[PDB]
């Protein structure tokens, strides 16, 4: 945990985002990383204006400086890989920005549980090798020994909430130096228990308690809290087929380069290769993104906003217009 530098927190700063409303639902990550030499500087000033335009780090003693050094310590513990880079948690933020405050969700929580969810978009995929939780366990590399003998089969997700820890163990990075008792807790267990549930594997079980909840008039207050922010978060991280088509679809072939690879060392290490991960498959992006829509993120999203989250019923109506464009790309091949 080297500290930022003066000169880091500068090169933020300076970046200035002409043209971007990045509160808008068509907010462009991509329009917005090619319009300079510097993305990195760029995304971590989008993130930095996200948190300071919410007003909720001011309330929470939060200074400016603080937000930008975790920002920033986040930053420093992402890799180059196609698809769970800084782009993403930055992509997730932003997205969970619009949930909250476009889609009226903010009225369901606290401006604790705001200002967490905003934060825990940023550490939610730290130091990810852009490698599934499967590859490390089927390969029995050391992380995946560890995550069996420890009887957490989260791999990924604990590696993540480790660095979470980590960061903000330092004051000069702790967004949530301003809290104390059972806030500071509350800030905590919830950052961890949002990241813990981005595991797909506990997907079915995670949208079925928060539908469970939402339908009983009297659930418990926290635990429908609890289960709201990890929907939020869960929804920011499968977001990509709720964005303008070629939005969409520029996700969709940067998480396709990142299976692909995947797929490459599961050979080179002789291990099984999904039908999904092998290059020499040659599967069509159209049929990939439909198939994703009909038995994942159509269903999800509907079943959200018609138990509870109607403000975000746009969601529901970008996937159905980019199935349809991707049944049009079908039907002219
Ligand atoms: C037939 O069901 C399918 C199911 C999945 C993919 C496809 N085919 C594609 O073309 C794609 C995509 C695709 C896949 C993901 C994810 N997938 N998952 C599992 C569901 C396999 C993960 O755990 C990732 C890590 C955490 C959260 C979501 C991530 C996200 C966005 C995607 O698109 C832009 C067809
Ligand atoms: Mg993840
Ligand atoms: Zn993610």
């Amino acid at each position: 945990v080297t500290a930022i530098t003066k000169v880091e927190r500068e090169a933020v700063l300076v970046c200035e985002l002409p043209s971007f409303d990045v509160t808008d639902v068509e907010f462009d990550l991509f329009r917005a990383r090619e319009s300079t030499d510097k993305p990195l500087d760029v995304a971590a000033a989008i993130a930095y204006r996200l948190l300071l335009g919410s007003g909720l780090p001011q309330k929470f003693g939060c200074s400016d400086e603080v937000l930008l050094n975790f920002i920033l310590q986040c930053r420093k513990k992402y890799r180059n890989v196609p698809y769970h880079n800084f782009y993403h948690v930055v992509d997730v933020c932003q997205t969970i920005h619009t949930f909250l405050y476009r889609g009226n969700v903010y009225e369901k929580l606290t401006e604790l549980e705001c200002f967490v969810l905003l934060i825990t978009a940023l550490v939610h995929d730290l130091d990810h090798m852009g490698l599934n939780n499967s590859f490390y366990l089927k390969t029995e590399s050391p992380l995946g020994i560890l995550s069996s003998a420890s009887g957490n089969t989260s791999v990924l997700e604990v590696h993540h909430c480790n660095l979470a820890v980590e960061i903000l163990s330092d004051p000069e990075s702790d967004v949530f130096d301003g809290l104390e008792g059972a806030e500071r807790t509350l800030a905590f267990r919830s950052m961890i228990d949002c990241v813990l549930a981005t595991d797909m594997a506990k997907h079915g079980s995670a949208l079925e308690a928060f539908l469970a909840s939402a339908a009983d008039q009297s659930s418990d207050e926290a635990a429908f809290h609890r289960m709201t922010m990890e929907i939020i978060l869960k929804a920011g991280d499968i977001s990509n087929v709720t964005k303008p088509f070629d939005i969409s679809r520029q996700w969709a072939m940067a998480v396709t380069e990142e299976f692909y690879r995947q797929g490459d060392m599961e050979k080179e290490r002789g291990v099984e290769v999904l039908p999904m991960f092998d290059r020499s498959k040659n599967m069509e992006l159209a049929k990939g993104q439909i198939g994703f829509i009909d038995f994942v993120a159509a269903p999800f999203f509907q079943k959200i906003v018609d138990a509870c989250l109607q403000g975000m019923q746009w969601t529901v109506d970008r996937i159905k217009s980019n199935r349809a464009q991707w049944e049009r790309v079908l039907e002219t091949r």
